[PDB]
C-alpha cells in the first residue's frame, strides 16, 4: 500500500545536471530503504543508487561519483542527484521502496597476523 | 517468520579465503532481496553485498573486488566469498532478508549532445 511519485525527470545537455525526487505516502513506517532504479532503452531495469535508515548509501558502478542518493526524512522524500551527465543516462527512472527484516544470529570472522 | 542461519566464519590466515553460507526458512516466497553485514568491533553495523532476485549485486566500498556474493534459489541459501582477507575484515557477519515493493510510474530523462 505504498505509494511513490517520481518528479523531476526532462530534457538534460549532456555535461548537465538534474535532481530527481521520489515521494512515499501511504503505509510507509516499516520502509527501512529506498532505491532508484533505471531502465536505458533496450535494457534491463537496474539499481543505481540505494539509501537505508542508518544514511548509508551504495551506487551502481556506473554513475558512482556522479549520482548521489539523499533523504529527507521528516517528509518521506528520496532526491537523486544527477551531475556531469551523458547520453548514456538517457533511460526511464524509478523510484522503489523496501522493508529489510530481521538479522541472523551472525558468525564471527578472525582475521590473525 | 523468515529465520537465518549463518555459517562459515572461523579463523582465516593474512591473505587467505572464507566462504560464509546463510540459509533461509520459513515462509520465503516473498523474500525477495539478501544481504550480508558486518559488525566491526566497536562500529556500526554495515551493508558489505547484496542480491535481489534478479541476480543483481551491489557492495560496499571497503569489499567491492574482494567479495562475491551469490545465491542458490532452490535451496534459500545465499553465499558470501570473501578473498584477500585482512585484519580490518575481523568481524562479526550477518545475513539479513528483505522485501522490496514496488516500483513508480517512472520519469523518463531524456539527455541530448
Ligand atoms: C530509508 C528510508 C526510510 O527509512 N524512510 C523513508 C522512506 C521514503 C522516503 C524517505 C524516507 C523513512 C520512512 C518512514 N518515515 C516516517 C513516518 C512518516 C510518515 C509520513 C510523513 C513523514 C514521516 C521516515 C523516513
Ligand atoms: C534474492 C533472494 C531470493 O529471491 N530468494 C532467496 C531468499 C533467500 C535465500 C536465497 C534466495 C528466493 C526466495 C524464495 N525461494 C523459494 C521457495 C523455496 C522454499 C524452500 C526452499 C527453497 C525454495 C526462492 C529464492
Amino acid at each position: 500500500q505504498v505509494q511513490l511519485v517520481e518528479s523531476g525527470g526532462g530534457l538534460a545537455q549532456a555535461g548537465g545536471s538534474l535532481q530527481l525526487s521520489c515521494a512515499a505516502s501511504g503505509s510507509t513506517s516499516r520502509v527501512n530503504a529506498m532505491g532508484w532504479y533505471r531502465q536505458t532503452p533496450g535494457k534491463e531495469r537496474e539499481l543505481v543508487a540505494a539509501i537505508d535508515r542508518s544514511g548509508a548509501t551504495v551506487y551502481s558502478e556506473s554513475v558512482r561519483g556522479r549520482f548521489t542518493i539523499s533523504k529527507n526524512d521528516a517528509k518521506n522524500i528520496v532526491w537523486l542527484q544527477m551531475n556531469n551527465l551523458t547520453t548514456e543516462d538517457t533511460a526511464v527512472y524509478y523510484c522503489r521502496s523496501g522493508v529489510l527484516g530481521s538479522w541472523g544470529l551472525g558468525t564471527q570472522v578472525t582475521v590473525s597476523s
